[PDB]
């Protein structure tokens, strides 16, 4: 909508107080200027029928239960867009600055949040195994990632390139909440995950096994379900990604750590220079080893470290 860029104020789905960047004209709306072509947030409504109307409110105060959802959306799709700038030199997740649109109270008890080839949708949950999935900064970045894979490397969602595919959402969804740097870890989704547990969330990349996820190439699913286990087999690759980054001894292989930084820059030049929508665990191997030596130089920790990851992984 065309009007002035304002400021908004509200609290999130935990109860956070934060600014929102909004747009008035006669309504005050859920739309930031400030950032690439506009972040854009809609309601839902409970329906299904996407996206659903742009976020109007009367005030510019965003605090009834109501509004906590689209105020998280909002305000961590503009967190991501900034890492993606500051970090990467990207703009928006096409680079070119496109739109980001997205969508909360979609659907009813909807225990899933996702990107459906032009805006994110974001569920309420169901309160027991879910609250509201846009409180989760991880689960935002998570989703928008797949965005970014998308106009990049374009993955296809199946069996190896599948699995890659969000090993990839999880490694730049994670990156994103450290950078944000409010209680960071490296599980997914804890923040909006099971209210009444505390310590548990979806997935661990840093024990992939502690859910039942594969921690090692011999253990990888090898059936249909999950698309050929994509959110399966993501836990080998979430794991080397970890080793890259922290360090560690596992199964015998030890790996320096090189930090979260260079992690991201090795990932983010394999995701955006050298991977292919059919890439497998194999290929990704050798496009982070390519991109460690283009970063680093082929004598490097980086790119050694890079290859201890994998061979801990039983990734050749
Ligand atoms: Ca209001
Ligand atoms: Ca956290
Ligand atoms: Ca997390
Ligand atoms: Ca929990
Ligand atoms: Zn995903």
């Amino acid at each position: 909508i065309t009007g002035t860029s304002t400021v908004g104020v509200g609290r999130g789905v935990l109860g956070d107080q934060k600014n929102i960047n909004t747009t008035y004209s006669t309504y005050y709306y859920l739309q930031d200027n400030t950032r690439g072509d506009g972040i854009f947030t809609y309601d839902a409504k409970y329906r299904t029928t996407l996206p659903g109307s742009l976020w109007a409110d009367a005030d510019n105060q965003f605090f009834a239960s109501y509004d906590a959802p689209a105020v998280d959306a909002h305000y961590y799709a503009g967190v991501t867009y900034d890492y993606y700038k500051n970090v990467h030199n990207r703009l928006s997740y096409d680079g070119n600055n496109a739109a980001i649109r997205s969508s909360v109270h979609y659907s009813q008890g909807y225990n899933n949040a996702f990107w459906n080839g032009s805006e994110m949708v974001y569920g309420d949950g169901d309160g027991q195994t879910f609250i509201p999935l846009s409180g989760g900064i991880d689960v935002v970045a998570h989703e928008l990632t797949h965005a970014v894979t998308d106009y990049t490397a374009g993955l296809i969602y199946q069996n190896e390139s599948g699995a890659i595919n969000e090993a990839i959402s999880d490694i730049f969804g994670t990156l994103v909440e450290f950078y944000a740097n409010k209680n960071p870890d490296w599980e997914i989704g804890e923040d909006v995950y099971t209210p009444g547990i505390s310590g548990d969330s979806l997935r661990s990349m840093s024990d992939p096994a502690k859910y039942g996820d594969p921690d090692h190439y011999s253990k990888r699913y090898t059936g249909t379900q999950d698309n050929g286990g994509v959110h399966i087999n993501s836990g080998i690759i979430n794991k080397a990604a970890y080793l890259i980054s922290q360090g560690g001894t596992h199964y015998g292989v030890s790996v320096v750590g090189i930090g979260r930084d260079k992690l991201g820059k090795i990932f983010y030049r394999a995701l955006t220079q050298y991977l292919t929508p059919t890439s497998n665990f194999s290929q990704l191997r050798a496009a982070a080893v390519q991109s460690a030596t283009d970063l680093y130089g082929s004598t490097s920790q980086e790119v050694a470290s890079v290859k201890q990851a994998f061979d801990a992984v039983g990734v050749k």
